[PDB]
C-alpha cells in the first residue's frame, strides 16, 4: 500500500443541554519499517520494554516481519506514553496521530451513546446509528519513499480530512442519572437480574433517560460482559400484561358499546372460553366498572369487553400507537416484537390480546404507545435527539377517548385499593401497573403526568424481582414515583395537585 489514511475527527455527542457525552480523544499509534528496525538490533530491548512485551518476543516479531515495509508496533496509547517511545530515537519507528473515545458520564448513559471498535467506528447505540454522521470523511497524504522508508517530500495535501459531526441527543444527563440511580437502587432492593426504564417526553416524542441494568463502563474496553452491554430497552422483547389493558380500553370506548359508569360482571373471578380458563388474581368481584377492571387488573372484565367489541377493534388500537412496530429509530439490531393478528380471532386469542399475554414489545414501544394516550391520543415520531421542529404527530386515538382514558389511569393510581406506591407528591399522576409471569417474573409500570397537561410518559421494567412481593404495583409502581417526582420538578414542571376550594 502506497500513501497514508489520516484519521477524521470524530464528531461530538452532547446530551439536549450540550453535556459532552463522547469525546474524541487523541491516542498515539507507533508502526514501523522492520527493513530499518532490522538495522538497529542493539535498542530493540529498550524498545520492548518500552511497551511491556517481552524482549525475545519482541525480537522474534521483528524478524518474521523483516520483509515488510510497515508493521505496527502498538495502537491507542496516551501521547505522552507515545512521546516515550519516541524519546528512545530507535530508526525504522514512526508514529500515527489517532482518536479513541472517551465517555465523560461513563456507565451512566452506556447503552444510549454505546461505544466504538478498535478502528474507532461505531459499535454500539448512536455511536453505531449515527455512525456516518459522527465519522466524518478520514484524509489522504502523498510520501515519497526513497525505497527503504524515508519521509522525504509532502508536495500536496491531496484530500483534506473532514471531522464528523456533533449530534446533541434527546436525553436529559439530569434525568439520566435519577433514572439511572434509581433503577440501580430497585434491582439491589428486589434482587433483580435485569431492568430498563424510559422516560419520554410525551408532547415531542423525546427519549428523555433511558436507562438499563446491568451496565458498563464503555471507558473500560477490557473484560466487557456482553449481558451487561445489552440495551434492553430496544433489544429485549416482553409480554406487556396488564400494561395494554387502557389500549383495549380505547377499542371499548371508541366502539360507542361503552362508557366507563358500564357495569361487568366478573364473577367467580374466572371465566371458562372452550379448552382455555381467563383467570383474575382477586376474585372478591361481581360488578366492577370500566375504570374498576383497570383497578382490579381484571383479565375476565377486559376479556368479556373484548368479546363484544371485537379483536379487531383492539388490535388496530395497539397496532396504531406502535406495539409490536417498527420505531422508525434504525438503531443496532434494536427488536421489533410481535402483535398477533388474525383474518378470524379465536375467542381464546381475542381475551389474551385484550389482557397483554398474546404478544412481544419492548420498554421503548410501550413508552410511546403511552406517550400517544398521554398527548391526548396523538403519537409524535420518537427520536434520541434533540427535537427542536417538532414534526405533525398523528392521532392514533380520538382526543375525547384519550382524556378519559387518562383520567381512568389517573383513577387506577388515586382511588381506593389503586396503585398508591405509583402518587407523585404534589401532582396528579397516571397509570397501570403489569406483572407477567414468565417460577419466574417480571414487574412493570408505565405511566404519564402530569394528568392536567401531561408532560412526560415513563415506563419502569424489572426483570425477575427476587423479594416476597414481586407485583409491579409493588416492585416497579414506586420506581415510577421516585423518578416522577424528580423528573418532572428538574423541568420545572409546575405541581398541579392544587385546592379548588
Ligand atoms: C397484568 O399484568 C395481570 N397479570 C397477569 O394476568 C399475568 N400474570 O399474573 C401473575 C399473577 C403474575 C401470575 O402468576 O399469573 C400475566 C399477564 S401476561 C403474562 N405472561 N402473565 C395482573 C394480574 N392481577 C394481579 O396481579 C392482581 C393482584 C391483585 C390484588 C388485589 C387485591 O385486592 C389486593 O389486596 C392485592 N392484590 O395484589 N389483583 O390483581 N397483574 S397487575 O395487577 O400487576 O397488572
Amino acid at each position: 500500500v502506497r500513501h497514508i489514511a489520516i484519521p477524521a475527527h470524530r464528531g461530538l455527542i452532547t446530551d439536549r443541554n450540550g453535556e459532552p457525552l463522547a469525546v474524541s480523544t487523541p491516542v498515539t499509534t507507533l508502526w514501523a519499517n522492520p527493513k530499518e528496525l532490522m538495522t538497529a538490533k542493539e535498542r530493540w530491548p529498550q524498545l520492548a520494554a518500552a511497551l511491556g512485551q517481552d524482549t525475545k518476543l519482541f525480537a522474534d516479531r521483528i524478524e518474521q516481519n523483516a520483509e515488510r515495509e510497515f508493521i505496527y508496533l502498538v495502537r491507542g496509547l496516551t501521547p505522552e506514553q507515545g512521546e516515550g517511545v519516541i524519546a528512545l530515537k530507535v530508526p525504522g519507528v514512526y508514529s500515527i496521530e489517532e482518536f479513541r473515545r472517551f465517555y465523560p458520564a461513563g456507565e451512566v448513559v452506556a447503552h444510549a451513546v454505546g461505544f466504538t471498535d478498535v478502528d474507532d467506528r461505531g459499535r454500539e447505540g448512536i455511536e453505531l446509528a449515527f455512525d456516518e454522521w459522527l465519522a466524518g470523511v478520514p484524509g489522504k497524504r502523498q510520501v515519497l519513499k526513497d525505497r527503504r522508508g524515508r519521509v522525504i517530500k509532502d508536495v500536496q495535501v491531496t484530500k483534506n480530512a473532514k471531522p464528523g459531526k456533533t449530534l446533541a441527543l434527546s436525553i436529559d444527563l439530569r434525568l439520566q442519572y435519577l433514572a439511572h440511580r434509581e433503577l440501580r437502587n430497585a434491582l439491589l432492593e428486589n434482587g433483580a437480574k435485569a431492568g430498563s426504564l424510559v422516560i419520554m417526553d410525551v408532547k415531542t416524542g423525546e427519549i428523555l433517560a433511558m436507562t438499563n441494568q446491568p451496565t458498563y463502563n464503555p471507558n473500560n474496553r477490557r473484560n466487557l460482559q456482553p449481558a451487561a452491554m445489552r440495551n434492553r430497552a430496544m433489544i429485549d422483547v416482553f409480554e406487556p400484561g396488564s400494561t395494554v389493558k387502557p389500549f383495549s380500553m380505547s377499542a371499548a370506548l371508541a366502539s360507542g358499546r361503552w362508557k366507563p359508569s358500564d357495569i361487568v360482571d366478573v364473577y367467580p373471578g374466572t371465566l371458562q372460553i372452550g379448552r382455555y380458563t381467563i383467570r383474575d388474581v382477586s376474585r372478591n368481584s361481581r360488578q366492577l366498572d370500566l375504570t374498576g377492571i383497570l383497578i382490579k387488573s381484571s383479565n375476565v372484565g377486559i376479556s368479556k369487553i373484548a368479546f363484544d367489541i371485537g379483536a379487531e377493534s383492539i388490535y388496530s388500537v395497539m397496532q396504531q400507537v406502535g406495539l409490536g412496530q417498527d420505531t422508525g429509530l434504525g438503531f443496532p439490531g434494536e427488536r421489533v416484537g410481535n402483535l398477533p393478528n388474525h383474518r378470524k380471532w379465536p375467542k381464546a386469542e381475542t381475551a389474551t390480546l385484550a389482557y397483554g399475554y398474546g404478544l412481544s414489545v419492548t420498554a421503548i414501544q410501550l413508552a410511546h404507545a403511552y406517550a400517544a394516550l398521554a398527548n391526548d391520543g396523538k403519537s409524535v415520531p420518537l427520536s434520541m435527539t434533540r427535537v427542536d421542529r417538532v414534526p405533525d404527530g398523528v392521532q392514533v386515538i380520538s382526543p375525547e377517548v384519550a382524556s378519559t382514558v387518562q383520567g381512568m389511569l389517573q383513577q387506577v393510581v388515586e382511588a381506593q385499593g389503586g396503585v398508591f406506591r405509583a402518587q407523585v407528591p404534589g401532582y396528579h399522576a397516571a397509570g397501570k401497573s403489569g406483572t407477567a409471569r414468565k417460577n419466574a417474573y417480571r414487574s412493570l409500570f408505565a405511566g404519564f403526568a402530569p394528568a392536567t397537561d401531561p408532560r412526560i410518559a415513563m415506563v419502569v421494567v424489572i426483570d425477575e424481582p427476587s423479594k416476597a412481593g414481586y407485583f409491579g404495583g409493588l416492585v416497579s409502581a414506586p420506581v415510577f414515583s421516585k423518578v416522577m417526582a424528580g423528573a418532572l420538578r428538574l423541568m420545572n414542571v409546575p405541581p398541579d395537585n392544587l385546592p379548588t376550594a
